[PDB]
């Protein structure tokens, strides 16, 4: 429907970057590009060093000029990997061709959209990440949406969310490059404390300011929301080291205390490489193609010190509430885990992370009989001998949960070990 205004679509097909909306625009490709032969078929830059990947788009003036100094916006998926909070100055993706035009860049947690009218004037608008949130840094996958009218108001949004937006000021002379060239370029005297990543998705401007609904319709169309994704939003697999994560508990890393699984504080922040991994394993589902999907029925396992366990609930040393049954690491055969550790998987995005929810699964089929959460019990593990601890655990509420449904509690993160 938008789809008319579509003036841009540079996208990776045969595994050639190009434009597919029919207006031809020209990409040269130069450098280290590396494009992915498979969904969403990315292509790869970085802050290399001197032959650092280029993708150069070369368009129509004509259409150009009859679009820009109107409305127009700008749509892609990016992620950029060790987006630290004091990250120095780069420009990634710039359409400025003498001091005029515009651009967009980054520097410590911030993304942002010049509109630049000359060398010596420029209005900007633009987006910056909770650091809180996100202290391993934003690598995560995002899609952006600029929005401009030149007689009204710039509008940046994330994933779909209105950040931030001002009224566009005079800028009389300004003058829109009909080129757009992709590279990280670093900007001097922006606190250089160093090599980054960058990939691009999907590239798209149109010709209008699109609206709340357009620019949503647009995002969800853009992806498979029924393919559950890992932390940093590549799409999640089987048979692959995950750290699985709390929503809730973003600095705990998984451990093991006799047949227990508990939450250890992690030493820092710069990484989530600690403690035990976890590979997903397969059940049931539609599709067989190592991604996890929607409904999809599997099994946990990990590897402890050179034997492997499974997830599965387990009787504690004592009742710990009512409906409520801890989840541990367990030698067990398939028999086992079709009972007791089997789980019905549903993804669960937010603006803030890539997350999924867990359903305890009634022998291996896709009938649910409880949530999995997290919470802190007083009860004895491995060697515990004459008092009661605190540990977190990983823990079913059975029967009834329809409150813990809309909990983040519930919100189960993957980070790949990689």
């Amino acid at each position: 429907s938008i789809n008319d205004s579509k003036i841009l679509s540079l996208q990776n097909k045969k595994n050639t970057l190009m434009d597919t909306s029919g207006y031809n625009a020209e990409v040269r490709v130069e450098g280290n590009v590396q494009l992915n032969p498979i969904f969403p078929f990315d292509f790869k830059l970085g802050s290399s060093g001197d032959d650092r990947g280029k993708v150069i788009v070369t368009q129509n003036e004509n259409i150009v000029y009859n679009a820009m100094y109107e409305s127009f916006s700008i749509s892609f998926w990016i992620r950029i990997n060790k987006w630290v909070s004091n990250l120095p100055g780069y420009t990634i993706i710039d359409s400025v061709k003498n001091n005029s035009g515009w651009s967009i860049g980054i520097i410590s947690n911030f993304l942002v959209f010049t509109l630049k009218q000359n060398e010596n004037s420029e209005q900007d608008i633009n987006f910056s990440y909770d650091i809180s949130k996100n202290a391993a840094g934003y690598n995560k996958w995002f899609f952006v949406t600029i929005t401009t009218n030149m007689m009204g108001n710039m509008m940046i949004y994330i994933n779909g969310k209105l950040i931030d937006t001002i009224k566009v000021k005079e800028l009389t002379g300004i003058n829109f490059s009909k080129t757009i060239t992709f590279q990280m370029n670093k900007i001097p005297n922006t606190g250089l404390i160093t090599n980054i990543n960058m990939w691009i998705r999907d590239f798209y401007i149109f010709a209008k300011e699109l609206d709340d609904k357009d620019i949503n319709i647009l995002f969800n169309s853009l992806q498979y929301t029924n393919v559950v994704k890992d932390y940093w939003g590549n799409d999640l697999r089987y048979d692959k080291e995950y750290y699985m994560i709390n929503v809730n508990y973003m600095n705990r890393y998984m451990s093991k205390k006799g047949n227990g699984i508990v939450f250890n504080t992690r030493k820092n922040n710069n990484d989530f490489n600690e403690g035990y991994k976890i590979i997903i394993k397969r059940i049931r589902g539609n599709t067989n193609d190592t991604r996890v999907r929607g409904e999809n029925v599997l099994y946990f396992n990990t590897t402890i010190d050179n034997k492997q366990y499974s997830l599965g609930m387990y009787k504690p040393s004592r009742n710990l509430g009512t409906d409520l049954v801890p989840l541990g690491a367990l030698d067990q055969p398939m028999d086992e885990i079709r009972k007791y550790g089997s789980f019905i998987i549903q993804p669960c995005n937010t603006f803030d992370y890539y997350a999924s929810q867990l359903f305890l699964s009634s022998n291996a089929t896709t009938n649910r009989l409880g949530i999995l959460s997290i919470g802190s019990y007083s009860f004895k593990l491995g060697d515990d001998y004459a008092f009661n601890h605190e540990y977190l655990i990983p823990v079913i509420k059975i029967e009834h949960y329809a409150s813990l449904l809309e909990s983040t509690s519930t919100h189960w993160v993957f980070v790949p070990a990689s």
